[PDB]
């Protein structure tokens, strides 16, 4: 009656895995026979690596790890090895040879690519609509990009891929910055009002970011440089942030299902918590030990879809 699932998140407030933890706490709570041990790991990979033990002294029968650094995967599957405890990891990708090292080891997260093209899809779709954007007449977006963790699987393809689809649609892009501000809003606020307060100032046309944190800081500083008609484009779709597209505030986002992610990570972590099949009982497509659950394009011509308009 007794069903003990441990789960650690990177960090309680990263903004997106604070839905995420929500929305899998919500699902615990909504199965009258599953206990779930919730941690923060402090994005510390060490506390972390210490909870994962006190969560196995306490008998937990599955394990749902977020991890705080991608290359700890083999350890954590070693110390969950030892008592045969099935691991779903989720968000942050191990490497494939980690995955492949342990029959128990499976991973729910998404296609990282696919939200940077359809974030230069939207950013495509805009500059057209808008040619009054294109405020020095060139026909090339001059942009600056706020980055998250560099070397983290979803900052790199984020950042690649909107550039990659902007140029394949036939837009010419003209990088004036770019810098990392760690998915944090405070952060990309400091790096945005940096920008604003130097030479390329006056050149900026759009501001790219890896994700709506980040996004949200570089309209605060918009906002104090008195520089509001400047599209901001972030990843995550975020209430916040959504309310944001909303007012106008940023041009648009993609959904990151923070709520299907968290009902795979929960539905796969049960199963094999009671020994059975993975995906037995739902619609899940595992396909070698992964699920990815698709990002989808958010602009105020379907923002109804996500929220009120
Ligand atoms: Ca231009």
């Amino acid at each position: 009656a007794d069903t003990r699932i441990g789960v650690t998140i990177y960090k309680y407030d990263d903004n997106f895995m604070s839905v995420v933890r929500k929305a899998i706490e919500k699902d615990g709570k909504s199965a009258p026979d599953v206990q779930l041990l919730m941690n923060d790991s402090q994005n510390d990979q060490s506390k972390q690596n210490d909870q994962i033990d006190v969560l196995l002294a306490k008998g937990v029968k599955a394990l749902a790890i977020n991890l705080v650094d991608p290359a700890a995967a083999g350890t954590v599957i070693e110390k969950a090895r030892g008592q045969n405890v099935p691991v779903v990891f989720f968000n942050k990708e191990p490497s494939r040879k980690a995955l492949d090292s342990y029959d128990k080891a499976y991973y729910v997260g998404t296609d990282s690519k696919e939200s940077g093209v359809i974030q230069g899809d939207l950013i495509a779709k805009h500059w057209q609509a808008n040619q009054g954007w294109d405020l020095n007449k060139d026909g090339k977006i001059q942009y600056v990009l706020l980055k998250g963790e560099p070397g983290h699987p979803d900052a790199e393809a984020r950042t690649t891929y909107v550039v990659k689809e902007l140029n394949d649609k036939g837009i010419q892009t003209e990088q004036l910055a770019l810098d990392t501000a760690m998915w944090d809003t405070a952060q990309a606020k400091d790096k945005m009002d940096a920008w604003l307060s130097g030479p390329n100032a006056n050149k900026i046309e759009v501001v790219i970011a890896n994700n709506d944190a980040m996004a949200m800081g570089a309209v605060e500083a918009l906002k104090a440089h008195n520089k509001s008609s400047i599209p901001v484009f972030g990843v995550d779709a975020l209430p916040e942030a959504l309310a944001l597209v909303k007012s106008g505030a940023m041009a648009g986002t993609v959904l990151n299902d923070a709520n299907n992610q968290a009902k795979a990570t929960f539905d796969l972590a049960k199963n094999l918590a009671e020994g059975k099949g993975a995906a037995d009982g739902t619609s899940w497509k595992i396909e070698n030990k992964i699920v990815r659950v698709p990002y989808v394009g958010v602009d105020k011509d379907n923002l109804s879809e996500f929220t009120q308009k």
